[PDB]
């Protein structure tokens, strides 16, 4: 029994991280096989963050100008390029420590976990979810860029996120490891800010099955609800439609507790209507949507 | 900026998780040079946890009753012991993955990270606080025995718990690695549950610090508090006494947000008078008190 915000082991990326240092910039990279990848903007100097045209400034430089250091061990950079917003870096040595690795770009909704590093080296590991305006609420000091978020299935590590930076109301902003952003920003100076966010249903209504499976009950009811007067009332609080697809998704939990989705649903509403009235879930006394189903079902396995 | 309840990088623990069996139960041992550590109930039957001499069934005992795999390697037990409430197996190799590491014995209020595990291999990794009560709010199935809470200092690992049971109310037991328990907890089969838990008073105000440190400043106020005058409202609300030792541990943070540890009080007081009426610190509804004073500072370093 129990449920923590729980995030996967961190070994295998841990050995993947080293530092990039360009000019007086230093960040994180991250060493598969014999390419090392990194935030672009490393290259850049703060009187060019404005327009930097980042091609310009690739173009002028060299392989000597970046300095890779794998713990205390300088990798020699053999080649340089760009793809989109990340830079690889070819180096003469293959990380001996490379895992099987994929890189998948994830859903608004989807969580992961996050190795958070500063000069290569890793601090502390935590979970995340993608919100629905492809923002992050993480933990990001200067110095942090680099740090890579991911899954673990088996033994093959699945990076996810690639941090780049925050935004003005403290919430972060990153890319795929194709270095692509997660949303409709820029890796340069503007007055960016996060569109307006959403709470992701399906996750909460996973969290009260797991809320469930552990032994908190009392927000449970007789009502059930049609998934058209259920959405009536997720429209109004901010919530996410629900789609037949969810529902789906979240059989298994249904099967599990004996609580059809859909008589979930009714109790969801009533929270959404009338608060906790003090009372808490889980040891929360909001309701959590940075758990999705698989989460609770890894977690709660068998009670 | 951000605030997230971070564990350690589990890399080093990963590497000393094996897979214990004795009869047909299965847990998980801890492999540090040439000594597996786990649970001593995994000698127990279930005809003999009632009362079990723990003693009588391993004089009982033989090195071959004990398999011990690491990965799909067996390592071959040429002796084992008893310490208090864990065994010691000794193996015929060391574990080349051994890390520089201690055996810490640490006090209710202070914070480690557990990594779960099933089978010798790990599943997840999270943030645990020992509670007042000795017990730990976890996150553990059948099978997580022998998993192991811990904190990292440069890279010495400092083992400060390893997992042995649940009680009736969901939250968990176990002992330091010297096998000796936390709480008046017992491995055998009682209808032992958790005293009275109380709120660790000098977490909650160092994560405000945390949420003034991350631009949460809505419950600040003008108003100061003498410590005498604080500790009889904490005392009406189940918080532990507040101590100058505890003032003093808050300093640092005090002067980074240039907020006296006794103004803090003075908001905490009217929080626990009045609620939050609808706003929330640092994404919560309720007052945090699983982060301590370093857990802050090592995340909130220069905001
Ligand atoms: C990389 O290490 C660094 C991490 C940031 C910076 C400190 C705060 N938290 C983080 O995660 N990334 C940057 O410094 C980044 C580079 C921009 C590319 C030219 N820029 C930012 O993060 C912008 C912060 C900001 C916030 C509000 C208004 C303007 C700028
Ligand atoms: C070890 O792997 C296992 C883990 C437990 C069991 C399932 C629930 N969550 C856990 O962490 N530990 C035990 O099974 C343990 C052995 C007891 C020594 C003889 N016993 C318990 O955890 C007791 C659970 C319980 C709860 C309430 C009433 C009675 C028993």
């Amino acid at each position: 029994s129990g449920f923590r915000k729980m995030a996967f082991p961190s070994g295998k990326v841990e050995g993947c991280m080293v530092q990039v240092t360009c000019g007086t910039t230093t960040l994180n990279g991250l060493w598969l096989d014999d390419v090392v990848y990194c935030p672009r903007h490393v290259i850049c100097t703060s009187e060019d963050m404005l327009n930097p045209n980042y091609e310009d400034l690739l173009i002028r430089k060299s392989n000597h100008n970046f300095l890779v250091q794998a713990g205390n061990v300088q990798l020699r950079v053999i080649g340089h390029s760009m793809q989109n917003c990340v830079l690889k870096l070819k180096v003469d040595t293959a990380n001996p420590k490379t895992p099987k690795y994929k890189f998948v770009r994830i859903q608004p909704g989807q969580t992961f976990s996050v190795l958070a590093c500063y000069n290569g080296s890793p601090s502390g590991v935590y979970q995340c979810a993608m919100r629905p305006n492809f923002t992050i609420k993480g933990s990001f000091l200067n110095g942090s860029c680099g740090s890579v978020g991911f899954n673990i299935d088996y033994d093959c590590v699945s990076f996810c996120y690639m941090h780049h930076m925050e935004l003005p109301t403290g919430v972060h902003a990153g890319t795929d490891l194709e270095g692509n952003f997660y949303g409709p920003f820029v890796d340069r100076q503007t007055a960016q800010a996060a569109g307006t966010d959403t709470t992701i249903t399906v996750n909460v209504l996973a969290w009260l099955y797991a809320a469930v499976i552990n032994g908190d009950r009392w927000f449970l009811n007789r009502f059930t609800t049609t998934l058209n007067d259920f959405n009536l009332v997720a429209m109004k609080y901010n919530y996410e439609p629900l789609t037949q697809d969810h529902v789906d998704i979240l059989g298994p939990l249904s099967a599990q507790t004996g609580i059809a989705v859909l008589d979930m649903c009714a109790s969801l509403k009533e929270l959404l209507q009338n608060g906790m009235n003090g009372r808490t879930i889980l040891g929360s006394a909001l309701l959590e949507d940075e758990f999705t189903p698989f989460d609770v079902v890894r977690q709660c396995s068998g009670v």
